[PDB]
């Protein structure tokens, strides 16, 4: 239904500017605990949410690419 499609491209975002493109699924996966709390604030829960919710397959995607349009697009947060 989209409802997670923003908060998905703006923490995807976050990773995409802040890890080298080659991480490990260790490196992303410390990433997406901390990614997070670089949002503003009215997203945090949602965030936390989205976050634990999509864990596995963000990081199965994440060593391929970190594109947030298309990233938040494959996992189906972002549907269009
Ligand atoms: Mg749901
Ligand atoms: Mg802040
Ligand atoms: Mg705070």
């Amino acid at each position: 239904d989209g409802g997670f499609c923003e908060v998905c491209k703006k923490l995807v975002g976050y990773l995409d500017r802040n890890l080298e493109k080659n991480s490990t699924k260790q490196e992303i996966l410390a990433a997406l605990e901390k990614g997070c709390s670089f949002l503003p604030d009215p997203y945090q829960k949602q965030c936390d949410q989205f976050v634990a919710e999509y864990e596995p397959v963000l990081i199965e995607i994440l060593v391929e690419v970190m594109d947030p349009s298309f990233v938040c697009l494959k996992i189906g947060a972002c549907p269009s």
